[PDB]
């Protein structure tokens, strides 16, 4: 099943953050309206902050996560989760190699905001 | 009931990251076996982190997650998300005033890393 991919109220501003957790460098590319928003790159074994950014959901509100290693797209998980009616979460595991523990780059999607 | 306390493995490195969303400076405390293990403290409207670090679950691998306002303790919401049975996310919302957005101080708490 597709991955990755939120609808979230439109017109909205979002955090987003990756963490890095693998030894190949990770670039996490956020799509907004389907066109690229923002673009994280970095390497880390120690879950680093390789990007945080705000952005606004757009017209659509349709926000998707890609990430990729060394040209290489890597599998996805995804779920979002909406605690007490009003705070979301939009997650985002990848896995780049075999191990399968899905932390390679970790993308935390969450509104709203101020 | 009981929000922002998460049965993590025992003696297991976790990331904790927290977020502010607010105009009163939030002051996050992580506790590990009871005891305080890291401190953050800041203020924002724009989702800026204002800690991010590695800690180590524990002997009893319990983790509770507290915030507070100018020394008034917040409204707390939480909850356990696992992806494919094996990427861990703990997630705390809070509330330190009326307009109950719940994003004060967002605590994301991720583990496996490596
Ligand atoms: C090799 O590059 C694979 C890679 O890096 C390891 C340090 C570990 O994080 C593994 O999960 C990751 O896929
Ligand atoms: C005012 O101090 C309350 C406070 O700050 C606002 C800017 C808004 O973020 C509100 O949710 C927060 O409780
Ligand atoms: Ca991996
Ligand atoms: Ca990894
Ligand atoms: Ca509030
Ligand atoms: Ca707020």
């Amino acid at each position: 099943a597709t991955q990755g991919v939120f609808t979230l109220p439109a017109n909205t501003r979002f955090g987003v953050t990756a963490f890095a957790n693998s030894s190949g460098t990770q670039t996490v590319n956020v799509l907004v309206n389907n066109e690229t928003a923002a673009t994280f790159s970095g390497q880390s074994t120690n879950n680093a902050v390789i990007g945080t950014q705000v952005l606004n959901s757009g017209s659509s509100g349709k926000v998707q996560v890609q990430v990729s290693v060394n040209g290489r797209p890597s599998d996805l998980v995804s779920a979002q989760v909406i605690l007490t009616n009003e705070l979301n979460f939009a997650l985002v595991g990848s896995e780049d190699g075999t191990d399968n523990d899905y932390n390679d780059a970790v993308v935390v999607i969450n509104w709203p905001l101020g």
